[PDB]
C-alpha cells in the first residue's frame, strides 16, 4: 500500500498481468541536463558536476492506466520506488479531444517517506495546463489514483482523505504549454532541501522551486490514472511517465551562440 487510510473497497483485485516497459537514457542531445543557476554560457563547452542521469542507464515507464478495477500489486515494489538522491522524469503529455477542444492529461507523481499525515508528502498533479504542486501532511489512501476530468471515469478520484485542510509547507501553481508533446522534470534532494526543475519546451530543464523539509525523502510513486478513454478500442492514446535515478555526475555541456544546451556527454 501507499498511505494507510481505507478510502474505498470498490472494485479491487490481485491481477498480475502488468510489466514495467524500459527504454535507454541518451543525453547526446541535452536530455537529462539543466540550466546552471542564473548563468548564461555562449558558443562553448563546459565541464560541470550536477545531479544528472547515468547515460546508458534505463528509464522505467511507471505510468498505469486503469478503467474500473485496481490491482493491489500496483501499490508495491517494483512501482513504489526508492528516491535516493533524486529522479529525472520524461513525461508524455497525453493530448485528448472532446468536441474538437484539446485537453492535457498525464500521471500525478507523489514523493515522500511513510505517506502518513504525521509526515509531509510532495504531490505534483496536472489540471489541463496548470501544474499544481503541494507539500502537505496528506492522509494518503491505501490505493491512491486520479481520473480523466476531461473524458470521465467509472470511479471517483481519491488519493487522500483530508476532511479539514491539512498543514502545508508549500502550495503553488505553475502553467505549462498544453500543446507540447513532452515535459521533463528533475526532482532531487540535498541537505534536507528538495529541488525541482522542469521544462515544457526543449529538453534541458530550468528551476521551478526549492523547499526545506529537514527530513530525508525516501520513496516516490506515480499514481494510476483511471479513464473511460486512453485505450486502443476508443482512441489509441497512451500515458507514458519515464523515470530514471539521478546521481552527482560530471558532464560535458555544449552551449550554442544563443545559450541553449544543444549537446551533452556523461564523462563516465
Ligand atoms: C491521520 O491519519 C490516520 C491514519 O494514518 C487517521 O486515523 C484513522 O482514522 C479513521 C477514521 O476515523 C479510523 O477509522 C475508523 O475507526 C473506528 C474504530 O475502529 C475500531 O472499531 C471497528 C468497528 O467499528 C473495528 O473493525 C476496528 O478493528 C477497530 O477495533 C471505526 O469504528 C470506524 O468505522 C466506522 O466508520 C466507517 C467510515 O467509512 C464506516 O464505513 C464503518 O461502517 C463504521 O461506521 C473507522 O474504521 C482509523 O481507525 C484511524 N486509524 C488509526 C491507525 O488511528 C487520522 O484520522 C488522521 N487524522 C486527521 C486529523 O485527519
Ligand atoms: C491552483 O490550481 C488548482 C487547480 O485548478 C486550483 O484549485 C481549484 O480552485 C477552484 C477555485 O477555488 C475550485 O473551484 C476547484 O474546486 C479547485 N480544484 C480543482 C481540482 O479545480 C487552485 O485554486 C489554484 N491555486 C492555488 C493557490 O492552489
Ligand atoms: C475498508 O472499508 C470498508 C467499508 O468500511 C470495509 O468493508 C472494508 O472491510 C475495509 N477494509 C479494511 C482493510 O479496512
Ligand atoms: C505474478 O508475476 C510474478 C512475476 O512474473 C510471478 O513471479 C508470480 O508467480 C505471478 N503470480 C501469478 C499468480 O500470476
Ligand atoms: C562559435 O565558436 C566557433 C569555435 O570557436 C567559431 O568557429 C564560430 O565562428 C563561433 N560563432 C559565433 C557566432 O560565435
Ligand atoms: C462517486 O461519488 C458520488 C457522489 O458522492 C456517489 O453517488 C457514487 O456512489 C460514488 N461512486 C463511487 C464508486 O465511489
Ligand atoms: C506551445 O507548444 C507548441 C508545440 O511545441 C508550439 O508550437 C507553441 O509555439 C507553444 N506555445 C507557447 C505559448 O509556448
Ligand atoms: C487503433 O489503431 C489500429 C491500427 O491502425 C486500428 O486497427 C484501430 O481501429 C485503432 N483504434 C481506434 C479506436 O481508432
Amino acid at each position: 500500500v501507499i498511505g494507510d487510510f481505507n478510502c474505498t473497497n470498490f472494485a479491487i483485485n490481485d491481477l498480475n498481468t502488468t510489466v514495467i516497459s524500459e527504454y535507454v537514457v541518451d543525453v547526446s542531445y541535452g536530455l537529462g541536463t539543466y540550466y546552471i543557476l542564473d548563468r548564461v554560457y555562449l558558443n562553448t563547452t563546459i565541464l560541470f558536476t550536477g545531479y544528472f542521469p547515468k547515460s546508458g542507464a534505463n528509464f522505467r515507464d511507471l505510468s498505469l492506466k486503469g478503467t474500473t478495477y485496481l490491482s493491489t500489486l500496483w501499490y508495491q515494489k517494483p512501482f513504489l520506488s526508492d528516491f535516493n538522491n533524486g529522479i529525472f522524469s520524461r513525461v508524455k503529455n497525453t493530448k485528448l479531444y472532446v468536441n474538437k477542444t484539446l485537453y492535457s492529461e498525464f500521471s500525478t507523481i507523489v514523493i515522500g517517506s511513510v505517506f502518513i499525515n504525521n509526515s509531509y508528502t510532495i504531490v505534483v498533479q496536472p489540471h489541463n495546463g496548470v501544474l499544481e504542486i503541494t507539500a502537505c501532511q496528506y492522509t494518503m489512501c491505501e490505493y491512491p489514483h486520479t481520473i480523466c476530468k476531461s473524458k470521465g471515469s467509472s470511479r471517483n478520484e481519491s488519493w487522500h482523505f483530508d476532511k479539514s485542510e491539512p498543514l502545508c509547507l508549500f502550495k503553488k501553481n505553475f502553467t505549462y504549454n498544453v500543446s507540447t508533446d513532452w515535459l521533463y522534470f528533475h526532482f532531487y534532494q540535498e541537505r534536507g532541501t528538495f529541488y525541482a526543475y522542469y521544462a515544457d519546451s526543449g529538453m534541458p530543464t530550468t528551476f521551478l522551486f526549492s523547499l526545506y523539509l529537514g527530513t530525508l525523502l525516501s520513496h516516490y510513486y506515480v499514481l494510476p490514472l483511471t479513464c473511460n478513454a486512453i485505450s486502443s478500442n476508443t482512441d489509441n492514446e497512451t500515458l507514458q511517465y519515464w523515470v530514471t535515478p539521478l546521481s552527482k555526475r560530471q558532464y560535458l555541456l555544449k552551449f550554442d551562440n544563443r545559450g541553449v544546451i544543444t549537446n551533452a556527454v556523461d564523462c563516465s
